[PDB]
């Protein structure tokens, strides 16, 4: 949600907001507007908790700015496909692998 925080790395609901709307217009907008792989369509193998229904997009965040390093950089953002930030995830002690939920997510 707004003000999401992923275990110690924090993050404004300007931060939240900046990172959605970006994927929002430039998921499946005209266009792309990303690395390759991010944004793009939520795999679906090992499908992790997030409410709404879906399909989700994800969005590799950063310590302020959009569009920076998709794995590595364990911390990310994900919405639904529309506009509906579904929550965050991220490697904060995933020993590069476990991934933990953000803002009350597990």
């Amino acid at each position: 949600q707004s003000a999401t925080t992923c275990g110690s790395t924090n993050y404004s609901a300007s931060q939240v907001r900046a990172a959605a709307n970006a994927a929002c217009q430039y998921y499946q907008n005209d266009d792309t507007a990303g690395s390759s792989t991010y944004p793009h369509t939520y795999n679906n193998y090992e499908g992790f908790d997030f409410p709404v229904d879906g399909p989700y997009q994800e969005f590799p965040i950063k310590s302020g700015g959009v569009y920076t390093g998709g794995s590595p950089g364990a911390d990310r953002v994900v919405i639904n496909t529309n506009c509906e930030y579904a929550g965050a995830i991220t490697h904060t002690g995933a020993s590069g692998n476990n991934f933990v939920g953000c803002s009350g997510t597990n």
